[PDB]
């Protein structure tokens, strides 16, 4: 899953998105 939505769909930041960003939920 590439990085289309240029950073995470909620943080608005490129080097990870809502995937890989560091407040992804992940319960
Ligand atoms: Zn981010």
């Amino acid at each position: 899953r590439a990085p289309r939505r240029q950073g995470c769909w909620k943080c608005g930041k490129t080097g990870h998105v809502m995937a890989k960003c560091p407040e992804r939920q992940a319960g």
